[PDB]
């Protein structure tokens, strides 16, 4: 299925970023500027993110994906929904692959 | 397995995406905006997870499934119940899938 | 004996996502809205678990539980009654499964 | 001793229901309306109970326990008494059961 | 000396009761009727204990026991007292059997 | 061993009895009942530890041991300390029993 | 040497029963009846402690400790005072004689 | 990938310099004096992050970087979000370093 | 060395019995009365000391020792001291004694 | 690469100094004196750093590093600040040329 | 280098003395009384303690050692000062003699 | 090694001193005259370092340390910075005196 994943380290790359980044947001609440800031990284991420996949995974993301208003600030809240969906949808993506691994890799 | 999942990745994928996002609403109250998106977020990954089951599986969990009204925002507690329940009806259902796979394994 | 399970996927499938949500009516407390969803995926939890049955325990299962009014919005306390009920019916079913299939195999 | 339990399987579901049910009373304190489904679930307990023990044992729990006033909701406390005892009862029960069933194991 | 206790598998039934309930009213105190409840079933208990004993343990627990007062309710401490001295006792005995199963199984 | 305790069972049956009913002192204070029940109890432990117990110990015990005066109810105090006499007494007892035991185990 | 401590049964036993009677008065505030109740322990156990040694020790342990005043109860601290000593002058002279024994068994 | 991190000296080093002030950031809140300099040291440090990385990842990271703004000292807030990104970022990198390195030292 | 501790049961005794009385002055603040009698204990105690001790050691203690002023009670601080001193240099003592017994044991 | 540090002992000395030296500005607030002392200390710090390295890292770090203001006591969060990156900057450092002596002494 | 410490045995009696008693120090508060008692400890120990000291290390200690003033009681905290100085003293000098024996018992 | 550390012993004897008398600062507030002691001892410490330290390592040692100002008494805060330092240095300067002394042990 790894025609699923075009460019496999990048998508660990970017995954891992935005798991940090989630990680961060529930330290400490932000004000307008970093929340601001956190939009803009967010549209950037996954811009980068359907380069590294299939055609399949980019339209399913999309088709999952909200993207934000830039008219206005999100919550703090709909910040942490908006990475917490990517970060789970990743983490099950490679659950993917490595189960693959290993089973394949058992055979063999 | 097929009679149950027709596409393991792509429920895997979904199922661990909803489960990250149950462990957000719990994390902290969400405002208008984001019970709001995590409602939509809800109703697309019952669409794409029909998508990965047999039919079978597709009208049972539409048995179980309760849609949202879109002319009321839910409350946290609504959401976390309609999340729990994918959530729960996701892992046994592949308790069962690992139950077979240990069969076969077993058996050759 | 194992003839009283006939649809066994499909019933450790519906008691786990009956452990579920216990375990979310548990976490905070939910609203008019919430519990009465809570209600009708008791009800209709109970009919997909009764396919799954053969007619002894359809039949002893229809004998223990207490059916929801329709006519009221039931407590945070009677969902989890409710609910524990069969969670703990169900932890039992399997705990003789289980101990079966180990004697069986302890034989052969 | 095997002729005291003539129905294991059942006894078994019937105790984990009970044992079950008996931490949710514990979980946080009952409505009256928790109350009353509670005691029901009691004495049809002790009903489905009765089916899977001979007679003399039986007659030893009926002797043991105690019906409920039907002109009045038990306190929360009550319904611990009464669950209390059927657990302990089952378990002295089983314990009897495996106690004798390790001394046949050990003896061929 | 097994000649002692009569009918063990009833012995370890209602002990394992008897700790059982202890253990619930340590969880919280009681109301009139759980007290007098728990009274009336420390006679029973009483009662069906004497039986699966022999002369000499029923008549040294009869020394020691000091039945209830039925003109009055007794108190969570009467309760807790009585309970204790039979748990205590009983526990005193089985070890009786069992280091006396060791060192004799030992020998042989 | 003989020169020691008569009665091996007994003793060490009632000496459990005291132990459990010293936890339960220290659980939680009594009433003018509890506390009466109690010295009650102490009185007749020490009745029937003298049976399991050679002459020399009998008088050892009695040199060590306080009755209680039946015109005063005792203070939890008082009972905490005549209960914790005899399980000191009684563990050194024991201890004594069994470095003699395995004096003849290594004897042997 | 071992020459030192006449009687061993007798003195591990009577010390447990100053540990654990220590313990006690740590464990919460006693009363005029009680802490007079451990002066006449105190007394009467140092008695039957010096039945259970050779000159030499009695002599010392004579030294070393303060007789009670049968003229005034005794604070809470003296009693800890006074058993602490006993206490510690035990586990000393056990401490040698186990030290002894590991090295004379060490030589054979 | 190897052709990813041309000097890879220079971008561990750089890292960890990133991830300890990080830690800092959250150790306690910093003052306008603090936040410049830390600022500094962020643009900075994406200086000599570039220099150590192929034009692929160096353009890449630069389209999910964000510049400060001079004309104001941003918060500890925006501290935290800018460099915990290129924390996540830079642990995403090496990741796919090392899962490559392992695949080849499996090969060989 | 061996004749620096003439009398070892003897110093090993009273070394107990001093640490264990530190520990009650530890435990909670004492009267007048006890205050007194643990002056007492401490100057016999030195006293039982000296007798096991080669006059080297003897006199050594005696330097380092301060004698209590007996027109005053000394604070529980005072009774910290003294006795802390003692067991200090004790466990120091004993240390000499087996540093260099391990190092015949080794030699041989 | 190895001669990039040209002195190692002294880079691992001075690396400790500073990594000490930060812990302790955790630890509790500075006054003035301190402050300004640590702002002493990091500059020349630095310079013997600076003495331990190839001409390239020189460089970097020059690059890296603001120097301090002596026109004015710098905060407790400068110093924390300035101090971190110094030690993350090293911490980096060893773990390249660890890592690096690994691979060596891996290939012979 | 064992031609330093001349009389081994006696330092570590000392040193094991004084970090008692600063362990007794951090405990709680002294009294003017304890306070100078400790002081005058403190001389003697010295005293002492040069005793078992080459006359290299008795320099040095009296080179390092600021003798207490008598016109006055010294604080907790320099008695503090005092002791701990010469436990840190005492400790390296030890780590100094055992790191030499196993270095050299490690080639022989 | 000779080339770091001209007296070994010497240089951890003083080191230990320093870090215990650190751990003291660091546990309670000091006066006016325990403050000024650790001063002292701080000067001293450094003549007494230097001594055991190759030229190099004194003049090393030198200008990284800060003299005090005898015309004030310095705070808690700098004799915190101050003797912290030579923690810090010292560690890192037998670490390095380690990493040698294992590269002897690899190579013989």
């Amino acid at each position: 299925l790894t025609d699923l994943v075009e460019q496999p380290a990048k998508v660990m790359r970017i995954g891992t970023m935005i798991k940090q980044l989630l990680e961060e947001v529930r330290a400490a609440p932000l004000d307008e500027a970093s929340r601001n800031r956190l939009r803009d990284i967010h549209a950037t991420s996954i811009r980068e993110l359907e380069d590294g996949l299939a055609p399949e995974l980019r339209e399913e993301l999309d088709r999952l994906t909200l993207p934000f208003n830039e008219d206005a600030v999100p919550s703090d809240a709909e910040l942490r929904i908006a990475q917490a969906q990517l970060v789970g949808w990743l983490e099950g993506l490679f659950h993917g692959i490595q189960t693959a691994l290993f089973a394949q890799q058992m055979a063999a």
